[PDB]
C-alpha cells in the first residue's frame, strides 16, 4: 500500500496473509472455513495466516492453518485476468474471536464514489522497494467505470473496477494482491492489477466481488 498509514493491529480482523515460506498475497476471511483471494495468487501449499499485525513477529493473536483446497474461478484468465478470484477452504476451521472475523459478503454492487478501505502488507514505495511488516491501511473511493476505461482501454471488464486517485500518491502495490477492498461493511474488491504504484492517471483494478456472490456461495455449499 503506498499512501496509506499503520492500520493499527488487528483493526481489519478479515485480512489474511497467504504464506508459501513467505508472505505472498493477501486474502479475507468469509467465514470460519473460508477465504475469497485473487486467482492470480494460486500456488499449491499455501497456510493461511490470520490474527496477523507484524508478519514476521509472533505477537500472540495468530492462526495459522494449512489449506485444504484452492477453487480458481472457472472462467479465470490469467492473461487478462478477467474474474481474478478464488476461493481457499481451511484443513482446520478457525477459531474467530474479535481479531480473527469474516466479512460479509455483497448483497448488491457498490456506487462510483463509495469509499473503501484496502488493505495488505505490500511496497509502500512508488518510486523504489520497502515492505512494511505491520498491516497498512488506505481510504479509496470507486472511480468511475469511464476513468478506469479511458485509464486501460479494451483490458476492464465488467468483473473489475477501479479505485484510488488519478492523482497518483496513494494506491495497492506489490505484495497487496488478493487482498480486501471494503465498502459499506461488505467485500465488494480484491486487489487485482494495475500499472506500477501510485501514478498518476493509473489507479488500481479491483476484482468486483459483487458479481460472484452466488458463485462463491454455491461453490462453498458442495466443498
Ligand atoms: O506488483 C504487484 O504484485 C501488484 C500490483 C498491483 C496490484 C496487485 N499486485
Ligand atoms: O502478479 C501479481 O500481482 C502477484 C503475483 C504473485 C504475488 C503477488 N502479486
Ligand atoms: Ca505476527
Ligand atoms: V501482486
Amino acid at each position: 500500500i503506498v499512501g496509506g498509514y499503520t492500520c493499527g493491529a488487528n483493526t481489519v480482523p478479515y485480512q489474511v496473509s497467504l504464506n508459501s515460506g513467505y508472505h505472498f498475497c493477501g486474502g479475507s476471511l468469509i467465514n470460519s472455513q473460508w477465504v475469497v483471494s485473487a486467482a492470480h495468487c494460486y500456488k499449491s501449499g499455501i497456510q493461511v495466516r490470520l490474527g496477523e499485525d507484524n508478519i514476521n513477529v509472533v505477537e500472540g493473536n495468530e492462526q495459522f492453518i494449512s489449506a485444504s483446497k484452492s477453487i480458481v474461478h472457472p472462467s479465470y484468465n490469467s492473461n487478462t485476468l478477467n474474474n481474478d478470484i478464488m476461493l481457499i477452504k481451511l484443513k482446520s476451521a478457525a477459531s474467530l474471536n474479535s481479531r480473527v472475523a469474516s466479512i460479509s459478503l455483497p448483497t448488491s454492487c457498490a456506487s462510483a464514489g463509495t469509499q473503501c478501505l484496502i488493505s495488505g502488507w505490500g511496497n509502500t514505495k512508488s518510486s523504489g522497494t520497502s515492505y512494511p511488516d505491520v498491516l497498512k491501511c488506505l481510504k479509496a473511493p470507486i472511480l468511475s467505470d469511464s476513468s478506469c476505461k479511458s485509464a486501460y482501454p479494451g483490458q476492464i471488464t465488467s468483473n473489475m473496477f477501479c479505485a484510488g486517485y488519478l492523482e497518483g500518491g496513494k494506491d495497492s502495490c506489490q505484495g497487496d494482491s488478493g487482498g480486501p477492498v471494503v465498502c459499506s461493511g461488505k467485500l465488494q474488491g480484491i486487489v487485482s492489477w494495475g500499472s506500477g504504484c501510485a501514478q498518476k492517471n493509473k489507479p488500481g483494478v479491483y476484482t468486483k466481488v459483487c458479481n460472484y456472490v452466488s458463485w462463491i456461495k454455491q461453490t462453498i455449499a458442495s466443498n
